[PDB]
């Protein structure tokens, strides 16, 4: 699996790290389009750490040249998931002035496919991330066997396949089919102003 480092601000638009107050990087995730509007998708484990710790999303911002973030509110409302160690799959109806502070757009979601190349990204702050190359192959069921190479940290992370997201990883790979889940779908913002 080729790893490499991505330039600040070069990951996809869609990615978002999830981190601890002290800046950890403890899971990713992304937006992703559901039917009318559009979701976070994360791992339900990565999720379940918010009970241990307050959890922040997280990106870099190219056009301010810094990091932001956003404290996850815990009364954001599910859209899908399951928790079953099989699925391990999460999704969250986030306002738009989180996205919006954040600046991140919208991946689609397409049906994985035997050895379909992926990019998997991760990393320890928003602005130093790095991808790894790897294959993934569906199960048949939910899941997604990948070759990516992957942190503790990176749990959540989707398998970008192009421009589209056809998996989110779980742990070490494996990671959850989200075509199986995704069938039901002048100066200052006031938003930057409020937090």
């Amino acid at each position: 699996s080729i790893v490499s480092s991505v330039a600040p601000g070069k990951e996809p638009g869609s990615l978002v790290c999830i981190q601890a107050k002290d800046g950890k990087v403890i899971g990713m995730g992304a937006r992703v389009h559901c039917g009318p509007a559009t979701v976070l998708v994360t791992a339900g484990h990565v999720l379940k750490k918010g009970m241990i710790a307050d959890l922040y999303l997280a990106k870099y911002s190219v056009s301010s040249k810094e990091g932001k973030r956003v404290l996850m509110d815990p009364t954001w409302k599910i859209e899908y998931g399951s928790l079953n160690k099989e699925a391990d799959v999460i999704s969250v109806q986030v306002p738009a002035a989180v996205w919006s502070r954040l600046g991140v757009t919208a991946a689609r979601v397409r049906k994985p496919t035997v050895k379909v190349p992926v990019l998997a990204y991760g990393g320890e702050a928003s602005g130093l991330l790095q991808s790894s190359q790897g294959f993934a192959t569906p199960d048949g069921n939910m899941s997604v066997a990948h070759s990516c190479s992957t942190r503790p940290g990176w749990s959540g992370t989707p398998l970008y396949a192009g421009s589209d997201i056809v998996a989110i990883h779980r742990r070490w790979n494996l990671a959850t089919n989200l075509s199986i889940f995704h069938a039901n779908c002048g100066e200052m913002t006031w938003a930057d102003m409020v937090e």
